[PDB]
């Protein structure tokens, strides 16, 4: 299964993840972007059909944010 989560610290609020995958990322409200559905250690569980999309993403971010991996 894969798990991904957003470190807002490093997030440079462009945009690209919860405009391309709104199934998992959102603007949290000031730009910065969190997953939608995090557990207390602020991971997310992705669904078997948005795997690649967030592998894509995790890539794609300008800022290296997105922490993704296989569980
Ligand atoms: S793709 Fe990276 S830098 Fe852009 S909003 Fe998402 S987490 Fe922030």
């Amino acid at each position: 299964a894969l798990r991904t989560m957003v470190d807002p610290d490093t997030c440079t609020s462009c945009e690209l993840c919860y405009d391309r995958v709104p199934e998992v990322y959102k603007n949290r409200g000031d730009g910065i972007a969190e997953v939608v559905s995090p557990g207390p250690d602020g991971w997310m569980m992705v669904p078997p059909e948005l795997e690649q999309e967030v592998k894509e993403v995790t890539d794609e971010c300008p800022a290296g944010s997105i922490i993704t991996e296989e569980v």
